[PDB]
DNA sequence: TTTATCCCGTAGAGCGGATAA
DNA sequence: TTTATCCGCTCTACGGGATA
């Protein structure tokens, strides 16, 4: 786990976590009450994704986040 | 710097950093080129804030973020 | 099976700008 | 001076649903 500097970096990292556990978009989406389409839009086009969707997906991946120094 | 689980919690943490360093909304907005109004809306109503905005504000506070296990 | 896209709908963001306290 | 809240605008999210 490393520092994250952009939505793109962030989505890519979460996509990796998702793949590495063999979860489909649909599994996650059902698990948290959002659309499969919505996990797709977040993964390909995260800039305009809302903070609520982020935290939901984050939770579905059994992940959290903290803030840190940018350095 | 503890684990964050919601937009409200995230905004609260970031607002605290703002105040602790004695920074105003206006000057953070000027720094990264967004509306003062946008920082206000983020601090009080983060749910539908976008990821770009979140990252722009993080940067303006010299913060970054990191992923971690939810526990 | 999996993911990406598009329709409609309603909702809200974030902009320039101007207040409103 | 600092922060919250409008208007009017354009842009997109995200929902249900259906494809591609």
């Amino acid at each position: 786990f490393q520092k994250i500097y952009s939505p793109t970096q962030l989505a890519n990292a979460m996509k990796l976590v998702r793949q590495q556990n063999g979860w489909t978009q649909s599994e996650l989406a059902k698990k948290i009450g959002i659309k499969q389409a919505t996990i797709s839009n977040f993964e390909n086009n995260p800039d305009n994704t809302t903070l609520t969707t982020f935290f939901k997906i984050l939770q579905s991946l059994e992940l959290s986040m903290t803030l840190c120094d940018a350095k």
